DNA sequence: AAGACGTGGAC
DNA sequence: GTCCAGTCT
């Protein structure tokens, strides 16, 4: 970027930003903890989705120390529905490490902050630039689009060599007087103006510096790979009631939807049979199912569940063995369920 | 490294 | 219906 009028670019970008910057809950102050939380929540999740989750989370866990001391169950429930749930296990671990190793002070050194679980190259830039003024780039998906257009970067943005290129662009053009403002403005541009399709280039404060605008190829950029097809996964789910409460179980601490509660379920096309062999395997449990009541798909980034719900009734001769639990209906909202199984419940509840 | 890892705003 | 808003190791 040797012929790039960085100072004029910065002026124009940061004058636009002060006029148009959205009033968002995590912009109300620059507390390193609250900034960090918002930036974890914001990973692969849109601002408007995050807003109510951030507000509730901080009401519940208002300080790094208050989060570090909380039970893992209450932390997970606070994330219920947001997706990519290891973010919150990682953040939880990271705040405990900050509390013990760093005295409850978020490290302002990039290497030390990035060593915390959950903190990748985007989060280290976003948190340190915003809370501490550190001039680290905060290159997210939208920034990569903006910079690919401004500087006509025609390389696949998934490559490390492209990422290094974007990081180098940002270091050359950044306003070291206000790196947090500069980083937020590039993101904000990508969100309200330089959008994936039909960018509002005529409304764009940096149109004069944009090579893709000049050559007329904004919409061919950035260069990404088409997403491959994802495995579809037949999943039989059983909603069982003893009417004396409903049978649920907690998932594994590892892997998909770890530590979330679910209705008993089995992968397969004889769902009625496969589920009966499973539930009976448990201690003192006897079950008989009903005809299915609904079938629906639930998508993940890497696979797609094809859920088939089966209602049924239970008969326990005593305690229900871990990992299983009996829960009165009234008490289900207390547990953390994936969205797929939240739907399972709503479909079974209206089915009556 | 590749692939695992959730969900829905915005259109 | 399709895109796309990051980190693990
Ligand atoms: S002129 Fe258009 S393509 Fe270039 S930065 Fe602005 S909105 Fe994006
Ligand atoms: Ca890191």
């Amino acid at each position: 970027t040797e012929r790039f009028p960085a100072r004029e670019f910065q002026r124009d970008l940061l004058d636009w930003f002060a006029r148009e910057r959205r009033d968002l809950p995590w912009r109300k102050d620059r507390d390193p903890y609250k900034v960090w939380v918002s930036e974890v929540m914001l990973q692969q999740t849109r601002v408007e989705t995050v807003i109510p989750y951030f507000e509730q989370f901080i009401d519940r866990f208002p300080t790094l120390e208050a989060l570090a001391d909380a039970d893992e169950d209450e932390v997970l429930k606070a994330w219920e529905g947001l997706g990519y749930y290891s973010r919150v296990r990682n953040l939880h671990a990271a705040v405990k490490e900050v509390k013990t190793r760093y005295g409850g002070k978020v490290p302002d050194d990039p290497d030390e902050f990035s060593r915390l679980k959950g903190v990748g190259p985007y989060t280290v830039g976003a948190v340190l630039s915003l809370a501490y003024g550190v001039p680290e780039p905060a290159v997210d998906g939208s920034v990569m689009r903006v910079l690919s257009r401004l500087f006509l970067v025609t390389d696949d943005i998934a490559k490390p060599s492209t990422r290094k290129r974007f990081e180098q662009i940002v270091r050359e053009i950044m306003a070291y007087e206000n790196p947090g403002a500069f980083n937020e403005a590039l993101i904000e541009l990508g969100a309200l103006v330089c959008t994936p399709r039909r960018p509002s280039c005529l409304l764009c404060p940096v149109q004069a510096y944009c090579q893709a605008f000049a050559e007329g190829v904004a919409e061919e950029l950035p260069v990404k790979m088409k997403k491959t097809a994802v495995k579809q996964v037949p999943l039989a789910v059983a909603v069982l009631a003893d009417d004396e409460r409903v049978l649920i179980r907690k998932r594994d601490s590892t892997g998909l939807l770890a530590n979330l509660w679910e209705f008993p379920s089995c992968e397969t096309a004889d769902g009625k049979e496969k589920l009966e062999q499973m539930v009976g395997e448990q201690y003192g449990l006897q079950v008989e199912l009903t005809e299915p009541i609904v079938s629906f798909e639930h998508a993940f980034s890497h696979l797609v569940w094809q859920l088939t719900v089966f209602p049924g009734r239970l008969v326990h001769g005593g305690p229900v063995e871990e990992p299983y639990r009996l829960a009165p209906e009234d008490e289900l909202k207390a547990y953390a369920f994936p969205v797929s199984h939240q739907r399972v419940w709503r479909e079974y509840k209206e089915w009556a």
